[PDB]
C-alpha cells in the first residue's frame, strides 16, 4: 500500500530549450492524471512510460509539488533531436563488413530526415531493413542493442549480420541419431574433407541461407549420402554462429533404389 493523492493541476514543461504545441499535445493525449482525479505514485510511473512510448522524448519526469486543492504535476519531459542521418554499422568489432550496399540507410530512413526523431518510425524502418536483409537470405540478420542517438542527430544501428566462426561435419543415421542402436557414435567411413571442399561457405563469412543450400546442393551432388542438411548452434561469441553440416551416408541398399 502507497498514498494516494488529489491531483490539483498538470503542467507539461521542457527540460530544456522550448516544446512545441504539437509534442505539448502528444503529452496530453497519453497522460491519464487529471485535475480532479487521485493519482498515487505507481500511476504516475504509468503515464511516464505512456509518454516515452510515443516515441518523441530521451527522458521524462513527473514532479509534484503540494498545494492546498491537491498535488500540481509537472511532467518535464525533453524532446529527442532531429534526425539528421540514420548510420548503419555492420558486424562489430569485425572486419566484415555489411553484405549490403551503403545507400541503404538512407534508402530507407531518409523520409524521416531533418525532423523530430521517433523511435516509433524508426522501428518500423528497421523493421524494412532487417526485411532487405531476409529478402537477400541473411536470415540471421539482427539489430543489436537499442539505436544510439547523438546531440548532431545521428542514429546508429548496429547490426550483427550472422558471421560464421566454426564449420564442422556431423554424421548421423536415418533416424537423426548420432550414435546407433546399441550407443556407439557414428561416424563417417567419408573425410570431413570431402564435404567441406564441396562448400564455399567460409569462417569469417557472413551467413546466407541460399549460399549456404547450394553448398548443401552440392555436397548433395556427390552422390555420397542420403541427406545434407545444416544446423545452426550459438557462437563461443554469441553475436556469431556454429554451422554444422549433418550428414547422412549412403547406403549400399540406397544405391540400389
Amino acid at each position: 500500500t502507497e498514498p494516494r493523492v488529489l491531483v490539483s493541476e498538470v503542467l507539461v514543461r521542457p527540460q530544456s530549450g522550448q516544446l512545441t504545441p504539437e509534442l505539448e499535445t502528444q503529452v496530453y493525449n497519453v497522460i491519464r492524471t487529471q485535475p480532479g482525479r487521485t493519482t498515487t505514485r505507481s500511476q504516475l510511473q504509468e503515464d511516464i512510460n505512456a509518454i516515452f512510448g510515443t516515441g518523441f522524448f530521451s527522458n521524462v519526469q513527473a514532479s509534484p509539488e503540494d498545494t492546498p486543492l491537491g498535488v500540481r504535476v509537472s511532467f518535464i519531459v525533453q524532446p529527442n533531436p532531429v534526425l539528421s542521418k540514420v548510420e548503419i554499422q555492420a558486424n562489430p568489432g569485425t572486419n566484415v563488413p555489411s553484405v549490403l550496399p551503403q545507400a541503404t540507410a538512407d534508402e530507407i530512413f531518409r523520409a524521416q530526415y531533418g525532423k523530430i526523431l521517433n523511435l516509433r518510425d524508426l522501428q518500423e524502418g528497421i523493421k524494412e531493413l532487417t526485411k532487405r536483409y531476409q529478402d537477400q537470405g541473411y536470415v540471421l540478420a539482427n539489430v543489436v542493442g537499442a539505436p544510439q542517438v547523438s546531440e548532431n542527430g545521428v542514429v546508429t544501428l548496429q547490426v550483427a549480420e550472422g558471421v560464421v566462426e566454426n564449420i564442422s561435419v556431423r554424421f548421423r543415421n536415418k533416424e537423426g541419431q548420432d550414435v546407433n542402436e546399441q550407443g556407439q557414435p557414428i561416424r563417417g567411413r567419408t573425410q570431413d574433407y570431402i564435404i567441406t571442399r564441396e562448400v564455399e561457405l567460409k569462417p569469417g563469412q557472413v551467413f546466407n541461407r541460399n549460399t549456404v543450400q547450394k553448398d548443401l546442393q552440392r555436397v548433395f551432388g556427390t552422390g555420397l549420402f542420403e541427406d545434407v542438411n545444416v544446423s545452426l548452434d550459438p557462437g563461443t561469441d554469441p553475436t556469431k554462429v556454429n554451422v554444422v553440416v549433418n550428414v547422412v551416408e549412403r547406403s549400399l541398399e540406397h544405391h540400389h533404389h
